[PDB]
């Protein structure tokens, strides 16, 4: 099994494949990096000349020409936005910028309630549109202020796009990983399905043909005996989320959707997250704070992906 | 150990083969497969007036027309294939399909006049249709009231992909699904080997030979029939229309088989390539660069061509 590692999107990517030799794996390293750089140059909020950031810097309310991938990513992210009751909101940009959770200048003082209200007045899923045509795709906003942030959906795409690259290179047996987003196919070098482990206050899943993603870290919470001020923002309040929910793991058809649902479920909190998961029948595992210890919950749909042996 | 299921949908046949479940659950899967295919039929059919597509076609509103997520993505995929085939496969070719009587419509009393053809193809065009995607809502939009969208060459492909999604949904990772000419597969046989899709090659004397491919994780679709050509000693006036001439295609290209990431794309591409013809198709296939197998007529016999990308899918055992 040839393993490859590198850096993309301010984080790490990992690819493992079975079927090719060391020389062919070194050539795959270059092809992977090239594609991930292109995905970075398409979606990054940290690069002013990226395709998204060019759209964000534009004040135009007219249709804004984009690639097929960009249109499909935003479309996918808008749909998750509606299914999470607006919890996962890609227009949360101005709020992200206000608290200084992106590339921009750190706030001199803690944002006032007025500053918070003014910033979320620039947010809204209603304000963004995708227009698909024969040989042309467009993003459209009805508010010049609108600032789109695809951070919670980018790694997921990168992982899924990396899986397709694996396919067109003729490789059927693989594990692809970008950040916390992961996707898998076929058997590893030892004839077993790829081993994705999830930390329990350890469970092993088989997610071949699916995507997995985790938001939050129990491992960090246990070590640091506490939690960062969250970089995940609740669109309803305009403030960082304040929940006892520590970590959320989602198994979905694509890694992009797994990545998107992660944040949405974190925004909703334990009770509302479980309710939407039951209603829409999703594969979700979550860790929450319980006094001085922890409690775990996994949906019936999540249980089906566990490996017994 | 393989459970095999068959039935009818969309005026053609569907086949599903599944490893990993018993007979009692395969029977239950039959019901779930049929229900979903009936729904897909009720979404995409041109032969059913109360279908979602036909409701859009009978509407002359130029404002955004509310459709399902699937409908929006199907059309999005179809328009893109339209552009990448240089307009060859055109989902707005409806009016012309209806004029020649290739759809559900009443058979023409006389052969279409050059003027009738011009008037019909003035109601066609890829630039006349767009898709609008929003949070919680999707829309189709036309700028021409007479526009008629026909998704015949993309429906079976979608149905095959949607069926493959249901297999994953039911926890089945070892399957072969097909609707009409479109097909998709995953995993191993009951004998523990990749699903074997057979593609007919021309016969030399007495030895009938065919190529075997592994298309696991991909979609495959064949347009045209070599066996029918060989037996009948010729082909019928084609139901595939060239949107440029407004006429049935008269090419020596007998059959086209495409392997693509999805069955919908394979379904959409083989019509586009059939419209383009041998030379033009081969040029696109090399530049694109697609996984294609084609059979063309060569006088009394036939010859075959397959792209380098197609050859990678061949099983060498
Ligand atoms: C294309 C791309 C390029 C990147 N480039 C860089 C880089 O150059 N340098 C760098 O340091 N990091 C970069 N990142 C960030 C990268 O994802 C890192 O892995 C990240 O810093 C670590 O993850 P996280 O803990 O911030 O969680 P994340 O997965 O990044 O989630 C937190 C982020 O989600 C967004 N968010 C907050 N609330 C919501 C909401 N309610 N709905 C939707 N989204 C919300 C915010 O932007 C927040 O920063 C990039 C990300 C992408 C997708
Ligand atoms: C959703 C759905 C429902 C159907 N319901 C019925 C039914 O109820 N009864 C029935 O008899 N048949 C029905 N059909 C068709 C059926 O599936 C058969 O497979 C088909 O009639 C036989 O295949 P064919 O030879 O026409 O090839 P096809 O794959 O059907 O391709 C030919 C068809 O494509 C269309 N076409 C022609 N030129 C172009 C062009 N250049 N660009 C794009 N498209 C073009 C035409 O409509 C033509 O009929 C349905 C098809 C679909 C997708």
């Amino acid at each position: 099994a040839q393993v490859l590692e590198g850096k993309t999107m301010g984080t790490l990517w990992r690819v493992s494949v079975v079927g090719i030799d060391a020389k062919r794996a070194a050539e795959l390293q270059t092809k992977i990096q090239t594609q991930l750089d292109a995905d970075d140059w398409l979606l990054s909020t940290y690069k002013n000349d990226s395709a998204l950031m060019r759209f964000n810097h534009s004040r135009s309310l007219a249709p804004w020409p984009v690639s097929e991938a960009m249109a499909d990513i935003v479309t996918s992210a808008l749909r998750i936005g509606a299914k999470t009751d607006g919890a996962m909101d890609i227009t949360v940009g101005p709020l992200v910028n206000l608290w200084g959770f992106g590339p921009d200048r750190q706030p001199l003082h803690i944002p006032t309630p007025a500053q918070i209200d003014a910033a979320k007045a620039k947010t809204g899923l209603q304000h963004l549109q995708v227009i698909d045509r024969a040989g042309h795709q467009f993003l459209q906003k009805d508010l010049p202020d609108l600032y789109v942030d695809l951070s919670t959906v980018g790694e997921g795409y990168a992982a899924d796009h990396l899986a397709r690259l694996m396919e067109q290179e003729g490789i059927a047996r693989y594990l692809v990983s970008v950040g916390g987003a992961l996707s898998s196919r076929g058997m590893n070098a030892q004839g077993q399905p790829w081993r994705v482990a999830i930390q329990k206050p350890q469970a092993i899943v088989d997610i071949n043909g699916h995507g997995i993603s985790t938001s939050g870290s129990y491992r960090n919470y246990y070590e640091l005996d506490g939690k960062r001020v969250s970089h995940v923002i609740d669109p309803q309040t305009g403030r960082p989320i304040e929940h006892n929910l520590v970590s959320v793991t989602v198994i979905a058809p694509t890694a992009l959707e797994a990545d998107g649902w992660d944040t949405g479920l974190m925004v909703l909190g334990t009770q509302k997250a479980q309710e939407v998961v039951r209603r829409e029948g999703l594969a979700v595992f979550m860790i929450m704070k319980e006094g001085e210890g922890f409690k775990t919950w996994m949906s019936p749909q999540f249980k089906t992906f566990l490996v017994s042996d």
